[PDB]
C-alpha cells in the first residue's frame, strides 16, 4: 500500500546544482537513437524518468530528415532511465501524442495524450496504463497541454490545456482528474492573464504554475491551484522578465497583465516562488532558444519597487543551444525538492546545425539550501560528426 | 495473490481513441527490428502486452527475403512492450509457433502455439512458462488457431482452433483449459457457422468470438461460449458486411448462414455487440487489406429492418496499408473496456512496396463512453528509405 | 519464503515437443549477438533460462575469428532470456568460465565456473551471486564439468566433474554443494564407469546422469546419485548407442562396460531413463554431428534381449548440424518435467559453412504424455549471408 | 525492511580468484559500447554492479576521438550489470560526474559525483536517487574522491574527498554521511600521511582505506575509519611498494612517511591488512600501467624487520595493460569477503594502441579462504581490430 501524494511546502534551496544528463545526441552519432522533443521529467516513489515526445523514428536515418514538424501521427510520449538516451532497447511508449502531460499521485501513473488531426485533436487521459477518459477538442485548434509533468494532491491531479489560436485570444482550462476519471474543468480566468499554454507546475502547499504567453507578455503568466479550484493568477511580477524574446533587463513590473511587448512566440519555462522572492529560469539570450540561466529575483514575486537579481546562475552558455525548460519535484521527507530539465535542442531551425533532423538532448538540475560552484553542461555534440 | 478474472460486462462505449502504436518499420530503417506479422495486444494485471509472430531474421537483413511466407520452423511467438518496435533487446521468445493465441487468466499466462509440418503440426500449450498440455493435429491440414487474445473465465480460458483446407469444409472446435490443462473441447456446431478461422473474441458476461470464414461468407461468422460449452453461433447479422472482400454497402442480412458471395479468401476481424447493436472492424477497400475504419451499425446484431451505420471512424486511410485487426479487453473496474489492434503491413505482396520481406508494425484503440475526434494513425514508413 | 526443491519423480511422458528457438545465427547476421557455444537450459521459480559460454565477441565481427578456440580467458558463462539470442542489452554475465554448470536449488542459483591455464584451473562456486567456494585442479589436465545443468535435492546440489587426459584414464568426481560450500566429492567408481565427462542430469526421485565416454564407449555412461553419495553406476544397457561416434544400430549390449568400439571422440548428449525403458537422444549421423534424434527403446535401461526402438522423433534433420544436447527439468505439480536442448553449431570446422567463427543455435522441446506430430526446426541460417 | 550494514570482520581468505570479466573492449568492436574510465564494483543486497564514468560517446565513433580527457561536463557516472559491457539498452546513468564514489548502505545507495569547473565544482550526494546535500570545492583546484565503493556502517557511510593541487601539499578530508545527509567532516592529520587520494576501502570491523599519495610516496597512504572519527593512520609499512612508479623490492619500509623516492604521479590501487601482514594489489611493472599481481607481505602491516612476499599471484601478464584498481566487498553471513577489480585501459596514451580514443575494460577477483589455480586475464582486444 502506498498513500496518495499529499500537499507538502516546497522544500528550502539556495541554487541548483546538476543532476542526470544524457548527452543524448552525441550517444546518437551512429543511429541508435530515438528522435524526440519536448522532454521532461516526473518521478513516482522509486525512481525519476525521462519523458519526451518521440517522432518515431531514429536520429540520421532516412525518417529523422524533416523531424522540426510538431505534429504527426507517428510521435508518441515515450519513457525512458532518467539521464539515459531513448533507445529502442530501453524505452517504453506510453501513448500516441504530439502534445503530453504525465503525472504520479502515489499510486499509479496519468498521462494526458493529445493526437489527431489539428482541427479535430482528442486527450486521452491514461491512469494505471488504462485509457481511462478523454477531452475533445472544443475550439478545435490543437487541443495542447504542459510538456512537463502535472501535479497530484490527496488523489487528485491538475493539468492545464488549452485550445485555440496561437498569438490570439484562445481557451485556457485546468482539468481536475482522480484515477484517470475527469471531475471537472475550470475556465482560467482572464481578468490578468491573456495568454496561457505549455504550462511549467510544482507543488508548495497549493499547485503553482508557471506558464507561457505567446501573444502580448515577455513576462510568465501563472496560476495558483488546488484540489478543487484555481485560486489565484497573475503575470510573475519580476521586472526582470523571463520568457524568450524579451525585452533587456530591467523591464516593467507587471504583476497584472501581460508586458505588452516581445510577446511572441515564446518558450515553454518555469520558475520558483520562495517567499516574497522568485526563482526563474531563462535562455540567455533575450531573442534565440540559447543558453540558459536561472536567477533570483529579491521580491520578484510582489508589487514592489525593491526587485533585484540576488542571483545568477549561468547553467549552458550563450555559445550553447538550449530550449525548453520545465519544473519537475521530488519528495524529500516532509517538503518537495524542486529540480528543473532544460532541453538541449540540436538540428533544424538552429543556425549552424547543417543536418535535416530535429531532436534534443536533456540536463537537469536541482535544488539545495548550500552555495553552488560554477559549471556549464551543454549539449556537446559536434554536429559535424553527426549523420545528417 | 490475485484472483482468476471474473465474467465481467463490456463497459460502455461509444467511439474509439488512439491508445499505442509502435511505428516499427518507420523504426527498423537501420536494421534494428524483428520482421514479425499476426501481431496482437493481450494484458496482465500490470502491463498490456504486443504479441506476434516473427520470422527468425532482421528487418532489411538477406534473413528478411521472402519472409512473405506463412509458416517456418524459425517463427516464434514473441512479446515486447506494447507499442515498442521488437528488438533483440526488449523482445521475449514464448514459443515455437506459427499460430499462435495467448491470454491471462487473472494469475498466469497461457499460450497456444502451433508448429511444425503443415500434415501433422501440434499445438503446444503453455502456462506459466512451462509446457503443460498439447493438441494434435487431426485432419493433417495446417492446425492453427486465432492470432489473438484468448479468453479467461474463472480460471477457465477459452480459445478456437481450426484444422482442415480453406476455401473447403473443415474442422472447427472450442477448447477449455484450466491451468494449461486441456478439460474438453467442442466441435463447433455447422447449424448457421459454415467455415471459422482466426476468431477475435472478448468478454461481455460470456464470451464472445467474432472470426473470418474463408470460403462462402462475406458476414462474419461467431460464437457465445461460457466456462463449459458454446451457448450460440451465427453470423453478424449487419446487412453491412466487415470481411475483405465483401459486397458494397447494403448487402444481404444474413444472420443464420454464409452471405455467399465475395467469401473469399478472407482476412481476420473483429466486431462488439453492443445492446442490439453492433461494431464492426473492416478495411476500407471492399477489395483489398487498405485502409481501417470502424462502423457501428444500428440494430446490426439482430434481424432487423432497421440497420443503419449510425458512426464510421475512418482511423486509417484508404492509401494506406492495414491488415489483420482483433480485439483485446483491459479491466476496468467492475467492466471490461474494449480494444483493438491493427495490423499495418508492409512489403510482399502489397503494390509498390518495392522490397523482399513482408512485416508490419501495430497500432491500437480503445473504446470510451466519450465522443472522439478525427486523425489518422497509418504505418507512416516512406518504402523507399527501407533497406530491402 | 521458498522451500529448497524436492526429490521428485518425473512425469510421465509419451513424446517430446518443440518449446523455445531462438534463431541466434539468423537473427546475428547484422552483428548484434554475442558468439557462444556449450548452451544450456535451467529454470528457476520464475522463469526458464538460456546459458551459454560465450567467446567475448560479437558474431561476424574480426574478434570472432578463431573462435574454434575451446578455452581462452575471455570466455564467460552468460544468461539471456530463454529462446532469445544473446545480445549485449539483454545478457546478463554469470562468472568467467570455459567449462560451467548452472542450478537453481529452489531458493538460490548455484554456478560452478573453471577458468585458467589448463595445467592449473580452478573452478569458482557461485551462489546467490557471491563466490562462495572454490575447486584447484588436481590432475592439472583441464578441469572441467558439465555444460549443462546441475541438480540440486533438499537444498544439497549435485554436479560432475573431471580431471585429466582425454581419451585416457582420468579422474571422475562428484561434488556435493550446499548454498555455495562444497560438503563432500566422491570419486566415481571405475568397476564399470571407465571414463565420464560432461554429464546431462536430471531428477526422478533420485539424480540421474547420462554422460559421455571419450575414450572406449560409444555407449554412455551414467550414475544415480542421491543427496549424500553415488548410488549406482553403469552404461546404458541399450544395444542402439547413442553417443557419437557410434556403430549403426543395432550394437551390443553393454550395461556394465564400454562398448569398446568407436569410444572417441563423443559428444555430450543425454537420455531418460523410463521403468525399464530408456529415452536417448543423438545425432541422426553416426559419424558426425548433424542432425538430432531422439529414440525410446523398450527395455533399453535394462539387461535384456527384447531392446527394440518402440519411437524415434527425427528433430533436426541429417541436412542440418546439431552439436551438443543436455538435459534440464520444469517442476510441474508433483512431478519434473523432462526437457531437453540442442546446440546447433554453425562455423568452424563445419564442412561448407564457410565463416571465421564457430557459434550455435539453441532449440528446446519437453517430454509430455500425449502423441507428437513432426517437423524439423535446424538453425536455419543461410551460411552465405553471414559476416565471415 | 532490510537493516544497515553492520560493523562485519573480513572473511578468512589465502588467495584470489577470477570472478567477472566483461571484455567490454572487445564487445566494442562495432561501436555499441560506451566509453568510460574510473570503473569500480559495488553491490547492494541483491546484485553487484559494475559503476564507471562514461564520457559521454560510444567507443570507436567521431565523439570518442580525445576521450583521455579527465573531466568533461559529458561525463556521467553510470551502473551496469556486473561482468557486462556498458551499453545504450543496458546502462543506467546515475548523476553527472568526472570524479565518484558509491555505496550501499543496507537500505539504499549513496553516491557522490563531482562535476563543473576544475575551480568551482562541487560534488553532489544523492541518496535512494533523490539529490539530499552537496559539497562546494573549498580549494577550488579539482574537488575529488574515491573512483570506488565507499563504506557504510550501521546507516553512516565514510568517504575520503581531496581538493588541492597534485604533486604538492592539498586538504584530504573524510565526510561521514547519514541518508545522504552531511553529519561531520574531519580533516585527515597530516602527522603521517602527506597526501591522499583515490582511496579504496572496505570493512573489517572498522572502515580500511588504502589510498595514493601522488607526491613523495611509492608506499601507500592509509586510514582506519568509524562511524564516527578518523581513528588511525599511516603508510604501508610492508618495504615491498606498491604504488606506480616505485622502487624495485625491497625498498624501504616506512610506516610513518611517505617513502620520499618515486613518488608521482601514482595509480589508484587497494590492499587487504590480514593479522599483521597486508595484500597489496599492484602493476607487474614498476615504472608502467602494465600487468597486475597481487602479494602478500607477512608482517607487512607492522614494523618488522621480518617482510618477506609470502605469496605473488600474477593475474595480467606484464604484456597486457592495466590501469586503476580498487576494493569492494560482499556480505558473507557474518564476515564481508574481500574482491577487487582491474581497470584495463585501451587506448591513448598507451603504447602501440593506436585510436583516438581512451577507455577500458574490467576484470573481477574475489579472496577464499582456498588455494587458487593460475591464469592470465588481461583485456584481450586486437587494438588493431578497432574503429579508430
Ligand atoms: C480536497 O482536499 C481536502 C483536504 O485537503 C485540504 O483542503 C484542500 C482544499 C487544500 O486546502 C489542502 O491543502 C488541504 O490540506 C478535502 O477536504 C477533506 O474532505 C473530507 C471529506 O469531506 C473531510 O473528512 C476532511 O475533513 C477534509 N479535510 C480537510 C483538511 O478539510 C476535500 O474533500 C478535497 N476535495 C476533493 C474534491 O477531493
Ligand atoms: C532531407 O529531405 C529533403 C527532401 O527530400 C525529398 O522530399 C522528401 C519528402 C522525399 O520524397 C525524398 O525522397 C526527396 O528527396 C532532401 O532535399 C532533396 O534532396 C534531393 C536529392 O539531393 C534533391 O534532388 C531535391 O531537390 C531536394 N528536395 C528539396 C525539397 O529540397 C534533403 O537532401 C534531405 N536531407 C538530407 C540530409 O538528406
Ligand atoms: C463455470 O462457472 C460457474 C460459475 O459461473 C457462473 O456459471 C457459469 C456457467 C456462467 O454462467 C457464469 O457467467 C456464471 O457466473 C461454476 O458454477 C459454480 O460451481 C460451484 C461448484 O459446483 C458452485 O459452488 C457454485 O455455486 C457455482 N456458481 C454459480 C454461480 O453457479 C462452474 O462450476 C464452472 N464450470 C466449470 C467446468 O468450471
Ligand atoms: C531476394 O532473394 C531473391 C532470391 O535469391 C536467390 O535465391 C535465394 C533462395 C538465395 O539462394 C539467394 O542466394 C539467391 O540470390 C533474389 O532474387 C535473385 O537475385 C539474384 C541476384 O540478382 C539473381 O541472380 C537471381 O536470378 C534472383 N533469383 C530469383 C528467383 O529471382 C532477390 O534479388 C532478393 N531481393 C533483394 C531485395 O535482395
Ligand atoms: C539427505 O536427505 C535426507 C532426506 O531425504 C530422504 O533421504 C535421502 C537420503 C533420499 O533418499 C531422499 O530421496 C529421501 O527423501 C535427510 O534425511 C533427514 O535427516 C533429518 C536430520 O537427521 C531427519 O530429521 C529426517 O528424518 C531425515 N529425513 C528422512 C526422510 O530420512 C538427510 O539428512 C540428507 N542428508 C544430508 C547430508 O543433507
Ligand atoms: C581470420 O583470421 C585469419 C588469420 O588472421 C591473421 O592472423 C591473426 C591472428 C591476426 O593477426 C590477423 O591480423 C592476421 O590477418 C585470416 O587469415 C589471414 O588472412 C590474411 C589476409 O588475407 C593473410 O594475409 C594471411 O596469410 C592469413 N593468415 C592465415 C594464418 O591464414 C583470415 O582471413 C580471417 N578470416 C576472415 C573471414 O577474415
Ligand atoms: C556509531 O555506532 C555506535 C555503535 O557501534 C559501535 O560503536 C562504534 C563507535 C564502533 O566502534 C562500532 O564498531 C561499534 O559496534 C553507536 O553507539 C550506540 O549508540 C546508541 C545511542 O546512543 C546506544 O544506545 C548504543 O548502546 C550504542 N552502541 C554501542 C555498541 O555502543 C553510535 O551512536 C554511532 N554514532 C553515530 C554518530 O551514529
Ligand atoms: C582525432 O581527432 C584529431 C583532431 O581532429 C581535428 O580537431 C578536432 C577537435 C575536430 O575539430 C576535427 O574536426 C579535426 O579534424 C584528428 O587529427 C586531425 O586530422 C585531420 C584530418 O586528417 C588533420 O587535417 C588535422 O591536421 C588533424 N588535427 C590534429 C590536431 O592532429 C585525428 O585524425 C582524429 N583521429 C582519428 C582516429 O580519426
Ligand atoms: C501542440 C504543439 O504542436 N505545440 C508546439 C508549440 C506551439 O506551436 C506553440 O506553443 C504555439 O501554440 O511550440 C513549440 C515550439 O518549439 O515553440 C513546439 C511544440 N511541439 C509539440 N508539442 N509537438
Ligand atoms: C497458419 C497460417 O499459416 N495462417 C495464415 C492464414 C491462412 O493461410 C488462412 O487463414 C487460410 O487458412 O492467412 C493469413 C493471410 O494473411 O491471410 C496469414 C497466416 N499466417 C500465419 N498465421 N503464420
Ligand atoms: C573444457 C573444454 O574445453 N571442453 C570441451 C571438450 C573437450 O575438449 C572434450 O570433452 C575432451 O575432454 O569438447 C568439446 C567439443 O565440442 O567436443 C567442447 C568443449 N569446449 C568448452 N567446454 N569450452
Ligand atoms: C578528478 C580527476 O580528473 N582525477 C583523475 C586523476 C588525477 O588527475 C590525479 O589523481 C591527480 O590528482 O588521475 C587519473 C589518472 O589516470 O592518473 C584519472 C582521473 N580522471 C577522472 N577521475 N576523471
Ligand atoms: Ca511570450
Ligand atoms: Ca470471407
Ligand atoms: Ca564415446
Ligand atoms: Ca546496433
Ligand atoms: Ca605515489
Amino acid at each position: 500500500f502506498r498513500p496518495f501524494k499529499s500537499p507538502l511546502p516546497l522544500c528550502p534551496f539556495r541554487g541548483f546544482f546538476p543532476f542526470h544528463k544524457d548527452n543524448a545526441i552525441r550517444l546518437g552519432e551512429n543511429k541508435d537513437v530515438i528522435v524526440t522533443r519536448e522532454p521532461y521529467v516526473s518521478c513516482d516513489n522509486d525512481n525519476c524518468w525521462s519523458f519526451a515526445l518521440a517522432q518515431g523514428a531514429l536520429l540520421g536515418t532516412k525518417h529523422s530528415n524533416g523531424t522540426i514538424k510538431d505534429r504527426t501521427p507517428y510521435r508518441s510520449l515515450i519513457r525512458f532511465p532518467i539521464g539515459t538516451a531513448p533507445v529502442l532497447g530501453n524505452y517504453k511508449e506510453i501513448c500516441i501524442a504530439w502534445s503530453s502531460s504525465s503525472c504520479f499521485d502515489g499510486k499509479e501513473w496519468m498521462h494526458v495524450c493529445m493526437t489527431g488531426n489539428d482541427n479535430d485533436a482528442s486527450a486521452q487521459i491514461i491512469y494505471g496504463g488504462r485509457m481511462t477518459d478523454s477531452i475533445k477538442s472544443w475550439r478545435k485548434d490543437i487541443l495542447r497541454t504542459q510538456e512537463s509533468e502535472c501535479q497530484c494532491i490527496d488523489g487528485t491531479c491538475v493539468v492545464a490545456v488549452t485550445d485555440g489560436p496561437a498569438a490570439n485570444s484562445a481557451d485556457y482550462r485546468v482539468y481536475w482528474i482522480r484515477e484517470g476519471k475527469i471531475i471537472k474543468y475550470e475556465n482560467v480566468p482572464k481578468t490578468k492573464i491573456q495568454y496561457l499554454e505549455e504550462c511549467s507546475c510544482y507543488v508548495d502547499i497549493d499547485v503553482y504554475c508557471i506558464c507561457r504567453d505567446n501573444w502580448k507578455g515577455s513576462n510568465r503568466p501563472w496560476m495558483r491551484i488546488n484540489n478543487e479550484t484555481i485560486l489565484e493568477t497573475g503575470y510573475v511580477c519580476s521586472k526582470f522578465h523571463s520568457d524568450t524574446p524579451r525585452p533587456a533587463d530591467p523591464s516593467t513590473m507587471s504583476c497584472d497583465s501581460p508586458s505588452n511587448v516581445n510577446g511572441g512566440p515564446g518558450v515553454k519555462g518555469f520558475g520558483f516562488k520562495a517567499g516574497d522572492d522568485v526563482w526563474l529560469g531563462r535562455t540567455v539570450s533575450t531573442s534565440g532558444r540559447s543558453g540558459f540561466e536561472i536567477i533570483k529575483v529579491t521580491e520578484g514575486w510582489i508589487n514592489s519597487p525593491n526587485h533585484v537579481k540576488s542571483i545568477t546562475q549561468t547553467l549552458v552558455s550563450n555559445n550553447d543551444w538550449s530550449g525548453y525548460s520545465g519544473s519537475f519535484i521530488v519528495k524529500a521527507k516532509d517538503c518537495f525538492q524542486p529540480c528543473f530539465y532544460v532541453e538541449l535542442i540540436r538540428g533544424r531551425p538552429n543556425k549552424n546545425d547543417d543536418v535535416s533532423w530535429t531532436s534534443n538532448s536533456i540536463v537537469t538540475f536541482c535544488g539545495l539550501d548550500n552555495e553552488p560552484g560554477s559549471g556549464n553542461w551543454p549539449d556537446g555534440s559536434n554536429i559535424g560528426f553527426m549523420p545528417k
